């Protein structure tokens, strides 16, 4: 997250870190057994880390649970990033409490102008590299479809939305991949892509979660 703020420990209780020896992606806990992330975060040997603030220090509220299965969306295209969404099932159920909690799926899609919270352990620099230990947060509005398409001609599908600031300076970034965009207490987006980070007229692009609620529910119901 570039141009954000320190969230505060366990203040984003649905935020997970995906770890394969090191943090490599975020994700969102959606029930005691399942995490939503980006398809571009797929790899084998994932350990889901819940209750994290400082990802380098065991602070006492963590739960570390290995994935039993990952399910990349059947229509994910890694070239275009269309349908950039994955489900990860935990080998055992997380213990839910104030600091480890699931986030609601949307009942309807969120409109341009809606204020959201984006979070992660990604790069905090737009030129250069600095990776934080503690969770970073950014408040950002959803942008209009027309402005999103103007920023990224030929690249925005019906399964994507832009959020952030056309002026630059505030954005998600590398390492935030797969993490949440939460608006009015609903998971509306997944950190997906963008050209660089926090660049003028190059806002963040996010997977449009509301398009996937049926798939998520029926996948969970049978897996
Ligand atoms: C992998 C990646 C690329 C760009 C952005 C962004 N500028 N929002 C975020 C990301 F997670
Ligand atoms: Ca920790």
């Amino acid at each position: 997250i570039v141009g954000g703020y320190t969230c505060g420990a366990n203040t984003v209780p649905y935020q997970v870190s995906l770890n394969s020896g090191y943090h490599f992606c975020g994700g969102s806990l959606i029930n005691s057994q399942w995490v939503v992330s980006a398809a571009h975060c797929y790899k084998s040997g994932i350990q889901v880390r819940l209750g994290e603030d400082n990802i380098n220090v065991v602070e006492g509220n963590e739960q570390f649970i290995s994935a039993s299965k990952s399910i990349v969306h059947p229509s994910y295209n890694s070239n275009t990033l269309n349908n950039d969404i994955m489900l990860i099932k935990l080998k055992s159920a997380a213990s839910l409490n104030s600091r480890v909690a699931s986030i609601s799926l949307p009942t309807s899609c969120a409109s341009a102008g809606t204020q959201c919270l984006i979070s992660g352990w990604g790069n905090t620099k737009s030129s250069g590299t600095s990776y934080p230990d503690v969770l970073k947060c950014l408040k950002a509005p959803i942008l209009s479809d027309s402005s999103c398409k103007s920023a990224y001609p030929g690249q925005i599908t019906s399964n994507m939305f832009c959020a952030g600031y056309l002026e630059g300076g505030k954005d998600s970034c590398q390492g935030d991949s797969g993490g949440p965009v939460v608006c009015s207490g609903k998971l509306q987006g997944i950190v997906s892509w963008g050209s660089g980070c926090a660049q003028k007229n190059k806002p963040g692009v996010y997977t449009k979660v509301c398009n996937y609620v049926s798939w998520i529910k029926q996948t969970i119901a049978s897996n």
